[PDB]
DNA sequence: TCAAAACGTCGTAC
DNA sequence: TCAAAACGTCGTAC
DNA sequence: GACGTTTTGA
DNA sequence: GACGTTTTGA
């Protein structure tokens, strides 16, 4: 199998100089705990060179690939059982970000289950902790507010 | 030997993310012909994780590492005999940069030869073209430059 | 005279 | 109600 | 890179 | 990243 192996730790080796393994809890108002936790693996590089996410959406087999309006390309598997495929394909060859990796694995676990307020503070307390992983300060929603809102909610969790 | 392709493959996957080879004229002024074409391999990180840059100098066995002073660490290959050795390492898995290399692998064939003006002057030229793919475009320095300064030395260039 | 080691920093690819 | 597909953009790690 | 935002559609 | 520059030293 290892023609494969030697394109995962390729990809491995790329996703760790320019990916993005993350976790993100994001707003959705039509949710009736009004958050979900949103997991992605992402590539980016120049549209001059599209071609290349093209080439791995192929060797992963899942993702999207977009253009963006500033000459950015990315490539993106957002949800975790398209995720969680991939994350154990890179996993073995991952170094500087099987920290988030790991993590987000452990968030996927739980997405089955988030309908339930204290399943969604779980997968909200990890998500900060894959915030702490990346360089972004950009974090505004965090799990602090998760919990509020659900504790507003009245729900107890 | 099955091990070491895959630490090749990721190295090769870290270098076409955040990787240069790239290929510079540099103006040396105790140089009998005033310059120097200089190939170097070189990977940058932030210095929070410095440590990466051990590990890509270990498995590759060559190449200094440095601290800059605006919290970025460098490791880089500079020069023929051993940056030779390491392309020839990366390139069967080099898919964004490997006209980088190869264009490289062709000037380190001249670089033993580089007293004769001419063959200089051959290896300025492949200089730029790695540079019409390195493209961020901050070099004054180009082969019209050496050619016409070997001009004014009195050698015989084209 | 060569040329790597080590360096400082501005622009944009992330 | 869920959640991916698709999006726009500033800050900083290259 | 790493966010938050808007759209599609199951 | 991808330059140009100073320093060490063979
Ligand atoms: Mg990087
Ligand atoms: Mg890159």
């Amino acid at each position: 199998n290892f023609h494969d192996q030697l394109k995962f730790a390729w990809l491995a080796g790329f996703v760790d100089a320019d990916g993005c393994i993350n976790a993100q809890i994001v707003s959705r108002e039509d949710y009736l705990l009004k958050y979900q936790v949103r997991v992605s693996l992402t590539v980016f590089q120049s549209t001059t060179q599209h071609f290349i996410l093209l080439d791995i959406q192929k060797i992963l087999g899942c993702g999207t690939v977009r253009k963006r309006n500033d000459g950015m390309s990315e490539f993106c598997v957002v949800g975790g059982t398209s995720l969680q495929t991939t994350l154990e394909k890179l996993l073995p060859y991952l170094q500087l970000k099987r920290a988030q990796a790991k993590l987000v694995l452990q968030i996927i676990k739980k997405l089955p289950n988030t309908k339930d307020p204290s399943v969604l503070m779980e997968a909200a307390l990890l998500a900060d902790k894959v915030g702490l992983l990346t360089d972004g300060k950009k974090r505004t929603i965090l799990a602090e507010n998760v919990r509020e809102c659900l504790k507003k909610l009245g729900h107890v969790v």
